């Protein structure tokens, strides 16, 4: 009874200030589970589960009950010009449907649930222990200019021989995975679905096969590997968009070892975010570090592995909405985007800090970049946007180069704005630039091309889908990607998944048509990663 | 373009998303009338968000689960660990006992966060350091000076050691819970419950506040930068609600930094919404601070050298952190984990866990007792709130490896209830006081031990009896030594509309010196003495 007089005291937290959520108007079971469903669809994308994820307004009830009812339904019929989609008018959504949604955000946010270290370990698993694995290569495929393909929707990925062009294993991995990735020391294959399912290939075995999976939340994007000199397949780490949060494995087994929340304090605004999702993830050769990317709060934590008993992260800030990047040419600058704010941030993974801040076009998304030396301003990194159809050019080279290091040194245009992947090769003259996401056909189904020896010049445009000969559906084309000697780049034509899809591989040298994979299996065909370009950061 | 990129379906499953209800329906006034008792009676031990205790949380998943019947039994009856009978004690009648199993059953009601527009908007200057005095513009001997809470009354009392007279009454935050002193020994710094801070200055005409800020809805500890070379650099703070901490300028106070410390568990290792930080002290080996985070129960390595790119170092204890001390040397947190009954030992230098250490019941050291034993060595002490045991634990890993972390001895004080050990490298003796021990008596007194004999029994000082004060249940708490260290004062804790007193003695004799009555001198709780405070002299 000691302690319970202790502790007995009121709290100083004034009961008059809590308060309970509610005010909004009535609907059942069925009504509000039909609501939900059309969020999670349709809107949860880009505002988040908790509805904080979207610039402007959060659709929490303190702001959609003050709007009430009327505003809400003509908000979400007719959209508005700052990026919130019309849903009335398109005729996505019916009017009932809208009134529904209309109601729903007026109630608190439904709960996901969370996934801690038992949820983790439950869905750990150990295909093939390292003893049993093989002590050397048994199989006498080229790894290094293997490409592991994303077969999207049928929640698989697909091994292609980079010289023969065909498929040479299909392997089944979580849903949609995003990207893949490659461990230090060239042998293990990392992919990772948008359901936060991982699994690990050795591509050692007879035939590459999975050695470990495990599961870090609900939902994910981003998985990389220790790539600093002594901690080759040391450790794997992972960002989960829901729960916020990303969790450090064993490099070998994929045990869970550490599980860190993002959860926290803006940037900007210095106020508190519930749902800070973690974006691209890199992983530093100047320190035992790997650097991650926190969107919303927009953070660059440099998490330290060096000790993961007890972890020490330097919290870097940069700018709202950080997403994707990539090294400069020298592989000490992390170039990454901040595509809301219309910016990209530079950081200094030796200094760790932040270099700069640089202006770009509207929503940049370089992807992991693309580096050349410019003539006239040195070593510059590029991008392409999705709000428009500029490329920028920023200075790379405070040492030799101070009076263009990080500034807009120059741009590039391109056939119009959708753009998501820039793309060169050391050994290559040519940049190449997508649109999947142009509204026009045509352009979202080329690509186009610039001469880095004239600049000047205006770009070719090479007919991708078309050079497919594939039929009917959108056939957007995306992410151009090279090969091992980087004399050829690959596309992929992201065709629906009852239709026809397939690989189109163009001579860097000639601008010319050099093959096309396809194959039934071929189903959704998205990112492609060639093992040695991934490995090295070559871009 | 963005629509489009943006635009596939969340992975996360709806099937999976629940909306929360199926909880007994109450009006405004029901809700709010049991809302009212739930902070008031039940929050302290629970927390807002109720994952605050031992055993299962009140959240409606498990409130709904064990029933409205169960729910009603069990805050009538309580439980024999922790939980405390409501309706047996005839303390809340069973109309709102009843309103209480309802209320739990409802998902918990948020109170408001507390940012930097918060933050920067409670911020007040009230004296620029340009403005502020190039000396000591008084006579007073800050260095023996007393900063004394007058808790209820929302003030503290500056208390002249040698003269034993209130020298000045400042207005504070509601009940202080602790005061500080900045490395120079010129500022004292003071937060309440309320999560006020003040910063005042002792070389004034008259030691008066230049600086004050909130920084949350509630708080319990302040700290000040004592690396060398960062004297009144830096001032941290540790809030309850929001479960944050935060950073500001050890001049004006001005906010520069906020953390959250909501995440993980070290146990379990699974997400805890509302993670309350405890105590916080100033490392001397590395430009940093040491937070301590209750219900994770995790020690933060806050560095300082660059608050623009904070750097952390989490280091995982055990549950349920709460307060600690430096060991002799100042290396070495030795802090309790009350509700586990382990002290952790973090090393401060090498920056890591050094050991945790099984103790007694419910651990409370305050900030600790060090004094060096004649057979184990240097020791470092502790009393408990669930026992009338006092821990000794060996310090020394150099000297003394075979008793380093370890449970050297106990000795056995007058019982459970106990909140503060105390000694100085000065003197003798080593005393405990008692003050939530159920028996008047018992918590009206304090043992004293001899350290020169420490086989013999304590003898019992009626603290209480001395101040000749009357009714009131006058709780003696928190021993306290002046610079000289011949002098050890007490506070004789009663009710606001009763009388109170500090109570000094001689501890080279043991007997009555002498006794502080003011009308001014309201609930006095916490006695920290300027140098002995500033220099971690314990
Ligand atoms: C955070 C993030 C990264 C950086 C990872 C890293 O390198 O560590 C990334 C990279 C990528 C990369 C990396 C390419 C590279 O060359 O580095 C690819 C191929 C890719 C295919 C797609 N991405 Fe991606 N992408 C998201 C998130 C991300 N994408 C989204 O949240 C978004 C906007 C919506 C969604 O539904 O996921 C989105 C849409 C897309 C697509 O539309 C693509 C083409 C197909 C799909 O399945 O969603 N994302
Ligand atoms: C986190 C924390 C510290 C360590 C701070 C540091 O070192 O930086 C501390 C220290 C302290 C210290 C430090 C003493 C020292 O010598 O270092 C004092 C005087 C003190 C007087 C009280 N404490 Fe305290 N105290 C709490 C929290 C804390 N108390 C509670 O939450 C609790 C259990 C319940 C409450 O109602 O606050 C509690 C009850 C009490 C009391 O009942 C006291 C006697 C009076 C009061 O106002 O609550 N606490
Ligand atoms: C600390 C001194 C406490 C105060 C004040 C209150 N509660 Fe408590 N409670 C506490 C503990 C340590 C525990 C666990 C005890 C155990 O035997 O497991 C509890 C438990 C409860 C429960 C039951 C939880 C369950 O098993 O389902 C209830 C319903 C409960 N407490 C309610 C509650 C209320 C409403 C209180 C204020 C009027 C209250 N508690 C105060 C510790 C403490
Ligand atoms: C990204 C491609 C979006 C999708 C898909 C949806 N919304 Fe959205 N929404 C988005 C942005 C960038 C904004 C801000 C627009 C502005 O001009 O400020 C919004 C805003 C809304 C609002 C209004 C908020 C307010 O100001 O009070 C509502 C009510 C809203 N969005 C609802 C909503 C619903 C129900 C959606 C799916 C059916 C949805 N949005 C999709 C971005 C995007
Ligand atoms: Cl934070
Ligand atoms: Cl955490
Ligand atoms: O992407
Ligand atoms: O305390």
């Amino acid at each position: 009874k000691a302690a319970e007089q202790y502790q007995g005291a009121a709290s100083a937290v004034d009961p008059a200030h809590v308060v309970r959520t509610n005010g909004a108007p009535d609907m059942s079971e069925s009504e509000f589970n039909e609501a939900k469903q059309i969020y999670f669809q349709r809107c949860a994308g880009c505002h988040g589960v908790l509805r904080k994820g979207a610039t402007g307004k959060p659709l929490t009830p303190d702001i959609t009950q003050q709007r009430g009812q009327q505003y809400l339904e003509a908000l979400i019929t007719y959209g508005t010009p700052l990026g919130m989609p019309n849903w009335g008018s398109s005729g996505e959504l019916s009017k009932e449907q809208i009134t529904l949604m209309a109601k729903y955000i007026q109630h608190t946010p439904p709960q996901p649930p969370e996934w801690g270290m038992p949820e983790m370990r439950e869905s750990w698993k150990v295909l093939v222990k390292p003893e049993d694995r093989p002590k050397k290569q048994l199989n006498d495929l080229d790894l290094p200019n293997l490409f592991s393909v994303t077969l999207r929707d049928a929640g698989q990925i697909a091994l292609v021989d980079g010289d023969s062009k065909k498929i040479v294993k299909v392997i089944d991995t979580g849903y949609a995975v995003h990207i893949s990735r490659m461990s230090a020391s060239g042998r293990y294959l990392l992919v990772i679905g948008r359901d936060a399912r991982i699994d690990m290939i050795d591509l050692w075995a007879k035939e590459p096969t999975k050695v470990a999976e495990i599961k870090i939340g609900i939902e994910a994007r981003s998985v990389e590997s220790s790539k600093f000199k002594g901690y080759e397949d040391r450790y794997t780490i992972a960002g989960a968009y829901w729960p916020p949060q990303f969790a450090i494995m064993d490099g070998e087994t994929l045990e869970p070892k550490q599980i860190v929340s993002t959860r926290g304090m803006t940037v900007d605004t210095q106020t508190y975010h519930p749902e800070p999702r973690v974006a691209a993830i890199i992983a530093s050769h100047e320190h035992p570090e790997f650097i991650v990317n926190v969107k919303e709060t927009g953070k660059v934590l440099l998490v330290n592995y060096k000790d993961i008993d007890n972890l020490t992260v330097t919290s870097i800030g940069a700018a709202p909405f950080l997403h994707d990047g990539g090294w400069d040419s020298s592989h000490r600058y992390f170039m990454t985007a901040a595509n809301n704010s219309n910016k990209v941030a530079v950081i200094d993974s030796k200094d760790r800090r932040l270099s700069a801040l640089v202006d770009v076009g509207k929503t940049p998304h370089p992807g992991r970049g693309a580096n050349f030396v410019h003539p006239k301003y040195g070593p510059v990194w590029s991008t392409s946007h999705l709000g428009d159809g500029s490329i920028s050019l920023i200075g790379t080279d405070p040492k030799n180069h101070p009076q263009y290091a990080w500034k807009k040194v120059a741009e590039l245009q391109g056939q119009g704005g959708g753009s998501l992947f820039i793309k060169t090769h050391p050994k290559s003259s040519h940049l190449y630039v997508d649109t999947t996401f142009n509204p026009d056909a045509r352009i979202s189904q080329s690509v186009a091309v610039f001469d880095l020896k004239n600049l000047d010049a205006k770009y070719q445009v090479l007919p991708i889908a078309e050079w497919a000969d594939l039929g009917e559906g959108a056939k957007r084309v995306v992410q151009p990607e090279y090969n091992k000697r980087g004399d050829e780049v690959w596309f992929s034509v992201w065709n629906g998944k009852n239709d026809s899809s397939a690989l189109v591989v163009v001579d860097d040298k000639t601008l010319k048509l050099k093959a096309v994979v396809k194959d039934p299996r071929l189903i959704t065909p998205t990112g492609k990663f060639n093992v040695y370009n991934t490995q090295h950061d070559v871009y």
